[PDB]
């Protein structure tokens, strides 16, 4: 293995425990996730070992993505004394994530108090093609000495969730078995609710010139830590090659029967290939994905690198084979938000997959399809009809939003988002149409998508409330995307999206009846559709209230938002983020016009082909200036929409706010996990903002790019109607090339229609 | 509580993890022992939690004193984040062991990265009179803030033995059960060989003005850790009191019945007593101990204070109520030597007890008595007779000396002390007489002691070999007190002591037959003692070879020793310990005249009333120059004999070495546990060296003091034939007063009879 050039490398400065790097250096294949801890597992490190879909509640308030035993641990002892990196003089330190190859490398050259110098150089990856497999390889060289070296491998099944918060800590698993099976060591667990079993097999070997070079192997059962240990009579300057393969299998897999048998056989197979060869198979997967997803920015090396970083974590975390999971708000990179799935995925993350790997996007839509029954049950429990998707989803599709937490001031507080942040159900319907529009996947629409869109429309028809005096339908006592304002009436974003979802479902019903009558019938029989429902939906939609001041062309975020105390945003912090205005009480956010994130502007982004340029510009200007950017979701959408409305003054800096969310930790909580929505947002702002792509009413692909000052070019590729397109954007021009000649693509390049 | 004056305080300078101070501040009551870690249990700390007599082997090479779960842990959290003292600015730090009240005290004033200042102040003790009880009491003041404090009490059963050595690391217990019993938390273990069960019940509470002030208690089951948590809405300046009581019960106690029930009942009674009542009981016990054992040295503060330290640890570690344990080589203060009992106890430590609290000496000797069957089996199976006491003893009395270890160069070695360091069995018979002569405890002598002495004489008769050519009995292939020399023939120390044991045994049989013939009958039947044996002993003893090299008057350590290469000890380190001469190889110590510790000079101390002053001088002079002091048993014996031969500067020098063994860590390995022999050594150097005491034939207490230049005054007390004698030595004068009268006392002060 050879490192990629610097352009592809993300570097940690200093040898130390770091929450931030544990997140940025977290490695996943969309099934296994592993936090970027150091292999020694130092004192203050937070390990993270996750398998997608493996959730457990036990004594916690809601179900949580399980922190499984930590299997990657590896220590070196010199004559039975732990070679402790933080205890040595550091002669050489390098530590990098290689985004092109998807490996985490680390090289240490250490001088201990005895003046002995040792080299430890190696890497690890979570296999993209062997989803069960983790691979670690480290060369060790005793440069000026000879000694007995103990290579210690260990699985640590003392891990817990919420390790730093005494109230919330819980161990979500019990240890079923531990075994020295000669060829390695095994530890198996069952989650405490008993819904999942996981096996972990690990096998370490120490070689010199590809022979096993250890005089003794022993194993230790230390309670809930099991170890595998190789003693080597190490001679000065010789190259001791340590390889550790670890396999994780869960009872989610078809169909395994015994995780122990499956683990250990899987490990046998992996043993017949070399570390070199598992690596090459791993790197091929990254080639295939980068070939489409890579974006080249010329003139801004910070932007270019930060964008590779965003994309890499996006391409790493999705598994199109798994139609029973989707992407948590922090990927598989940490515990913040408990591995739950929000609108972050449908609205921020999904378009990336729609346009770069449509099979991933479909799988994540199949997650929602498969939880339709839980969404129907969720509706029924709240007095509504159709499908009411939860604000926070895990494995069953029940509402997993906590009811209690702590506010900005550390006080206990009720959490209302699960209860009344309803827009999620519309967001999923929108994301369904977005996927089908892009791919022309009619099969999906007919068999799965239509049912989702119609059931969420049924939900919206149940919650809309007719106000007779006013001759309008309202949706009252909600939270819109701006979570600062709770118990609002007629959030415009919510009302509009509901209105969109209702008209979409009618339109679909009449299309399926006219054009796909056998599919219409099967849907109608499955979900009990009546002939009147399409009309009922048209009628509610025609009269849903949108708060709107025609004289000022301003869309009011929710009724009465205009009477609330205004406030000037006067300064930015070291990371160029808004700082709260003087006067503001952080538990009275409801009384001001300050907003957390894009809300009307989010609406203007999603349903933009239905508002005029003046409107978009006017509402952009009003809200952008009142936006605190207090969610990692916020800046991407203001970069993207800034461009779209000619208000490019601040487009660059919002863009760099999203792109550096975790690399500069600009929200201060990167240690909780990757800000997964902001990754998708960054990609969207380049392609739908700077790259100037927008979709028009007749599904014609319009292109009106704007590059910031520093950028001479921007290249990116998207899938559009089954055609792979290459865009090259420069200061002056736009070129679009099809990668396969054949098929017709209609574009509107700066007001001018063009065929390719 | 109020701290004692500074003369009675041992101070740590700096807040940190420290093996040295874990040992130095280990607290014990002779049942429980607890290493001097900080409440929080920082990452580099080495907990030790032991119960006397609780030993397990499992996968280890030999049985080891078990490191049980660590029950003392206590951490504070402010709004859910750990107040970690190592992460704060330390505005104030004080940590002392109070030798007089036997409590460990710490005060911190901490300033965190958020600017909040917190004070944490308190202490802990392992109850001297309630042998199952650990008491902890801390005050917390939030000096410039208010917040929610979480007080977390934890029992950590993830502990193991030999934690920092991978080959040797062994968890010696399984967790039987954990329970939240509302007024506390419970964890029970059973050791892996199943020989001991232990219950731990702990109760924490948080009070403001002696009223429970927490709004919530909760407990957590985190695998092999259980926690008890208290949430407090803490207000600036208020003093919150945390009290933690912990009960440890083992199946070594009588009538435990159900362990959970016994533990939680005991803690319930203790909970009826205030901490101040509990502390006053505890201090009263130390008061009773110090009233006899305190030694007052004037003119030298370093020596007066380190002496308090040495006696503190001795008085803390003996439980005269327990006749089935004795003192391990490192007390109950660490895992060094695995809790094994060696000649250290009978010869070094036991005299301190014999003269300051004989009841403790007698229990220690009953430990031996109760292990005679094992000593008989040990003899038998080695092809010998009588009672061959093991070199290292634990619970069963079988030989527990490891056969394999690592030499001075780090390489695997055969350890031969268990096989051929035979002198332990005479050492025990010596200790018996020593104890009996001081106390006139005839009953012990008739019922217990005589059986020991006679069965060890039987051993010595059975190992002696007749050399027909040279006309004498020999004991060949031995290790004597100087362990640098292995497979020696006729070690003088061993031959004389065997000769002493044989003759003592004949003598006792003659006394028993004549003065107590019923007892002589009962013992003779018990052990099948025939009429002829005592004549056999007398006969073997008359012909045992003693390497005199007259009339040089020079006792050769063993035969051939004088032919080995001589080296000059020339250099010393900054603690004044001998450094190896140049040209010495540490794997060839058998070929040199360098010795580890007192051997011939050990013999001149123990059987002093049998060699003349000229003889002593000569041998002291020859051997001291050759003594490396590579055992902490070495310096005290040379101080003592030094004074006895008027070689007197080197006496003070050796004395300060044994005084400071742990406080200056002069052997470099204080972190393993207290050097328990050296404690006794120090005491004996004072009383029998500088103090001038010896016992000459016919139990005449003789006194010929020599105080060092610095010393104006030396006071101390001893029990002699049931009399408590207070002694006061000044450079010119000696006085003696009875504080308790009993036996008649035959006293000589500088050749002259005296009265009292
Ligand atoms: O998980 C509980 C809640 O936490 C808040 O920090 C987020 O803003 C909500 O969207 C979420 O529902
Ligand atoms: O990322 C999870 C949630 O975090 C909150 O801070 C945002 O307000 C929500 O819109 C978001 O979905
Ligand atoms: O415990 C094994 C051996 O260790 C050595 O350090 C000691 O010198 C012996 O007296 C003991 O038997
Ligand atoms: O302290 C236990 C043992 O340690 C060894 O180093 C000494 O040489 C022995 O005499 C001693 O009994």
């Amino acid at each position: 293995m050879k490192l990629s050039e610097r352009e592809w490398l993300i570097e940690q400065d200093k040898l130390e425990a770091s929450g931030k790097f544990e997140t940025c250096f977290a490695l996943t294949n969309g099934y296994i996730g592993i936090r970027g801890i150091n292999e020694e597992v130092f004192c203050e490190e937070t390990p993270g070992t996750y398998i997608a879909g493996v959730f457990d509640k036990s004594t916690a308030q809601v179900t949580e993505l399980v922190n499984l035993p930590n299997p990657i641990g590896l220590r070196i002892y010199i004559n039975r004394e732990f070679l402790n990196p933080l205890k040595c003089e550091i002669l050489e330190f390098k530590r990098v994530l290689d985004l092109k190859q998807g490996i985490l490398y680390r090289k240490l050259r250490l001088k201990d108090v005895k003046g002995r110098i040792t080299t430890i150089e190696g890497f690890r990856f979570v296999s993209m093609n062997n989803k069960n497999l983790i691979v670690q390889k480290y060369d060790v060289v005793c440069e000026n000495y000879s000694a007995v070296l103990n290579v210690e491998s260990f699985i640590d099944a003392t891990t817990v969730n919420s390790k730093d918060v005494p109230n919330d800590r819980v161990k979500h698993y019990e240890i079923d078995k531990k075994k020295d099976f000669a060829d390695g060591i095994y530890l198996g667990i069952t989650t405490k609710d008993k819904k999942y079993k996981v096996g972990i097999a690990s096998s370490t070997k120490v070689l010199l010139n590809n022979q096993r070079c250890y005089f003794n192997r022993f194993t230790k059962d230390l309670g809930y830590i099991i170890t595998e240990n190789f003693e080597v009579e190490a001679k000065q300057g010789e190259r001791y090659e340590i390889e550790k393969l670890t396999v994780l299998v869960s009872s989610r897999e078809k169909n395994v029967g015994d995780v122990f048998e499956t683990c250990t056989n899987k490990l046998k197979e992996f043993e017949t290939k070399s570390a070199e060869k598992l690596l090459f198979e791993h790197i091929e997967e990254y080639k295939r994905l980068w070939d489409v997803a890579n974006i080249d920015i010329v003139g801004d090396e910070v932007a270019n690198k930060s964008v590779k970083f965003n994309i890499f974590h996006l391409i790493s975390m999705a598994n199109p084979e798994d139609e029973h999971v989707s992407l948590g708000a922090k990927g598989l990179h940490g515990e913040g938000y408990k591995g739950h799935v929000f609108w972050d995925t449908e609205i921020f993350m999904l378009p990336f997959y729609i346009y770069t790997n449509p099979a991933a996007a479909k799988a994540m839509l199949m997650y929602r399809y498969n939880l339709l029954d839980a969404a129907r049950e969720n509706a029924r429990k709240n007095g509504y009809k159709g499908a009411q998707f939860p604000w926070e989803s895990a494995d069953t599709g029940e509402e997993e939003t906590p009811k209690w937490g702590y506010d900005y001031l550390g006080n206990p507080v009720r959490i209302w988002t699960g209860d009344i942040e309803y827009h999620i159900s519309a967001d999923i319907a929108y994301a369904v149409m977005n996927y089908v529009r892009a791919t022309d996947d009619i099969d999906f629409l007919l068999n799965y998508g239509s049912e989702i869109i119609i059931e969420t429309a049924r939900f919206w028809a149940s919650i809309c409330k007719y106000n007779k005096e006013k001759g309008r339908y309202e949706i009252n006592d909600v939270i819109g995307p701006d979570e600062f304002h709770e118990h609002c009436n007629n959030n415009a974003y919510t009302n509009y999206l509901a209105k969109w979802n209702l008209l979409k479902a009618s339109e679909l019903c009449n299309l399926l009846l006219e054009k796909y009558p056998k599919y219409f019938e099967k849907l109608s029989k499955k979900i009990n559709l009546s002939d009147e429902e399409p009309f009922v939906w048209q009628e509610i939609a025609s009269k849903i209230y949108i708060p709107y001041h025609p004289d000022k062309k301003l869309i009011e975020q929710f009724e009465g938002y205009f009477n609330l105390k205004d406030f000037v945003i006067k300064e930015y912090d070291q990371n160029n983020m808004p700082v709260w205005p003087e006067g503001v009480e952080l538990d009275k956010l409801n009384n001001y016009q300050l907003i957390k994130q894009a809300d009307v502007v989010m609406l203007l982004y999603l349903l933009g082909e239905e508002f005029d340029d003046q409107t978009k510009k006017i509402n952009y200007d009003y809200y952008e200036k009142r936006t605190m950017h207090k969610s990692s979701l916020s800046p991407s959408i203001y970069a993207l929409m800034g461009v779209r409305v000619g208000e490019t003054n601040r487009a660059y800096i919002n863009f760099m706010r999203t792109a550096l969310t975790d690399l500069e930790d600009n929200q201060g909580n990167t240690h909780l996990g990757i800000h997964a929505a902001s990754l998708g947002g960054t990609w969207q702002a380049l392609v739908f903002g700077f790259g100037g792509i927008s979709i028009e009413k007749d599904d014609v692909l319009s292109v009106n790019p704007w590059l910031p000052e520093k950028w001479e070019s921007l290249k990116f590729s998207i899938w559009w109607k089954g055609n792979l397109l290459d865009f090259k954007i420069t200061k002056d021009n736009v070129e679009v090339k099809k990668r396969v000649e054949k098929g017709n693509v209609k574009l509107k390049i700066k007001g001018q229609e063009a065929i390719i």
